[PDB]
RNA sequence: AGACCCUGUUGAGCUUGACUCUAGUUUGACAUUGUGAAAAGACAUAGGAGGUGUAGAAUAGGUGGGAGCUUCGGCGCCAGUG
């Protein structure tokens, strides 16, 4: 892996992204990683969090959970909200837990219904992987959604492919390397023998041609 | 101070499935020990093809970006099923 190398594969990928095959829509960038020489189901699964230098997913959509302190905070950042009332108003409705984790990319719970979302809501956001990330009342909710939007998470599946948001194709060809080589430092140090575990690499677009560098 | 008898922590020669060894002999393995093909096996890659226990738009590898794809047929989102 070479920071040239990489700069040179995202200044193709945004070529490819922005003359030849322009979307309808702000196409985000992601990078895609595959492990090798591990066992994803039977030794011990890593995982961590790492903010990048840029927003790697500005798409992404947070619904907040928590009291009426909670969404007016929420409301101060403008991202949208649900109270313990409308949580407890679902009834453990695995249905309306399923349109709601694919209405909403991501939760954040206050510290208040993160023990009763499981009650209310039930196990259907843990069932989708959206289950919500805890939070203070005194911290703030927007700079939170925004930590939470500009960072991405790297624990390991049951499969030997991953992959992180990186930024979009309106962001700067530096500003995604940066994310790239912060994301693939992140994966490194989180990996036990470094880059012996990793078995490929490539870097794209929403909808753009991959380029492997790895 | 012979011969004979008796005794020995007795000496020595000889014999034998007495004990412990051993020459010789026999057998296996490593090294000396290389070169081709042939038949099986294991990996490596250069390609190619597949994913129904089952509900459900489809015969659900899974995963990350994702609301648009675009080869203009419809596929999508959504509904629905998990």
């Amino acid at each position: 892996i070479t920071v040239a190398g990489v700069r040179q594969n995202v200044a193709e990928l945004l070529d490819y992204s922005n003359n030849v095959k322009k979307r309808n829509f702000l196409e985000t960038v992601e990078l895609q990683i595959g492990l090798k020489n591990y066992d994803p189901q039977r030794d011990k699964r890593f995982s961590g969090t790492v903010k990048l230098p840029t927003v790697p997913r500005p798409n992404m959509s947070i619904c907040i959970l928590g009291d009426q302190h909670d969404i007016d905070r929420a409301k101060h950042g403008g991202i949208d909200a649900m109270s313990a009332d409308d949580l407890k108003k679902l009834n453990k409705n695995k249905k309306l837990i399923k349109k709601l984790a694919r209405k909403y990319d991501a939760f954040i719970a206050s510290e208040s219904l993160i023990k009763q979302i499981p009650r209310l809501l039930g196990p259907g956001l843990s069932k989708a992987g959206k289950f919500p990330t805890p939070v203070s009342h005194s911290d703030d909710l927007s700079a939170k959604v925004n930590e939470v939007k500009s960072t991405v998470k790297f624990q390991l599946k049951k499969v030997l492919c991953m992959g992180v948001a990186v930024g979009n194709v309106g962001m700067t060809q530096e500003q995604l390397v940066a994310n790239i080589m912060l994301a693939i430092n992140y994966l490194v140090s989180l990996l036990k023998k470094g880059w012996q575990n990793v078995g490929s690499l490539t870097i794209k677009a929403t909808m753009s041609p991959p380029k492997r560098l790895y």
